[PDB]
């Protein structure tokens, strides 16, 4: 399930520095950013394989990637942030 819907300023900044390299398609700071995202747990909708993609949120200091990511759908506009490790996502609004 999908913990309701967030606020892109409501996010930490580097968010928006995510959303911002998925505009330009990169390149990005992990070769790996911009994989398929397999959604094998079936928190976000079930949908056919690479629908989904992920992409590193940069938490300040961190050696490794953190726990926060961008997962896209394929769908206009359709974002969805975790910070806590695909424990748990929410839908981003980039209009507030």
């Amino acid at each position: 399930d999908v913990s309701g819907t967030v606020c892109l300023s409501a996010l930490p900044p580097e968010a928006t520095d995510t959303l911002n390299l998925i505009a330009s398609d990169g390149p990005f700071p992990y070769s790996q950013d911009g994989v398929v995202f397999q959604n094998r747990e079936s928190v976000l909708p079930t949908q056919s394989y690479g629908y989904y993609h992920e992409y590193t949120v940069i938490t300040p200091g961190a050696r490794t990637r953190g726990t926060r990511r961008i997962i896209t759908g394929e769908a206009t506009q359709e974002d969805y942030y975790t910070g806590d490790h695909y424990a748990t996502f929410s839908l981003i609004d980039q209009t507030c």
